[PDB]
């Protein structure tokens, strides 16, 4: 297992992680300012997002912090500690996302206007704040700017397919896309 | 100087820090779920807050993450790296706080209703997201649950008074309060 020391070590890494409640999330550091993600379990299982702009920094050797805000109004602060196979995420959900999470369950890129309309129409407060650790179960070196990594909706056995080496080819690409 | 290793090492620490723009912020880990803070420069110079409830965790040895949301609607994710005298903060401001920051410039504890009224009345989007590093210029061991640490509005030379040993007595209390 490789040791993460620099920002470059972190960028291009594709993660799957599990929270204490069993929910499985998936996230990819596509480049130094862009993230893709995909949700496999829980409140927003089925949601996936590409080309989300984010602030990505190294806090200190091997520790990385990512900050972004969403078309839905959700704020996210993620901290990766990959050398310890640990993540800490804080999600600040607007009230409406807690009330109607299914609205956000889609390929967001095709429904940006709907997210923006919803965040103005429905309630923002009180926010649901979710600060939780997760255990990282998969770390793949996808390289940077790999558009295949998160390129379709999640399906039931997808995380297993990824971990078992059945999803990506030798170059971290999809044979059929 | 002391090395921070545990959550207990961190709790009770009183910090002053400076951003690249020269703005000076002050923050106190009062206990494992409560923070006080005070703003000396910039946008909201003059703002101070006590008894803000927050999530406080140790990410890994000597690295601490604090998450909270405010009566104004602002979301905050702070990461302290005290062994390196470094901090990284992400503040997610609602649009209205960017537009009318002076509304938040007060002792917030006496004006909670006003903050809540404002966050519903004015615009939330687009958010102003401010992710930046700061240099820590002061770390004091105040102990936990010390109500003297942040107990008045900021004044011009206050950070200097604190750093110069002119503000607190030998027990980290105010002689006159």
């Amino acid at each position: 297992t490789k040791t993460f020391k620099t920002l470059d070590d972190f960028l291009g890494t594709h993660f799957i992680y599990t929270f204490d409640n069993g929910w499985e999330y998936e996230w990819y550091a596509k480049n130094d300012h862009t993230v893709d993600y995909r949700i496999h379990g829980g409140m927003v299982a089925g949601r996936w997002v590409t080309d989300q702009k984010a602030d990505i920094v190294m806090l200190t050797e091997g520790i990385y912090k990512i900050s972004w805000t969403e078309p839905t109004g959700t704020d996210v602060a993620l901290d990766f500690m990959p050398n310890e196979k640990k993540l800490h995420g804080t999600i600040f959900f607007p009230k409406w996302v807690e009330e109607h999470p299914e609205i956000t369950v889609t390929y967001q890129n095709e429904h940006i206007d709907l997210m923006e309309q919803s965040r103005e129409k429905y309630a923002t407060y009180p926010k649901l704040v979710v600060p939780e650790f997760a255990n990282i179960t998969y770390m793949g070196d996808a390289g940077q700017n790999n558009e295949d990594v998160i390129s379709e909706a999640p399906y039931k056995e997808m995380p297993n397919d990824i971990r078992n080496g059945k999803y990506f080819d030798q170059n971290y690409h999809r044979l059929n896309k």
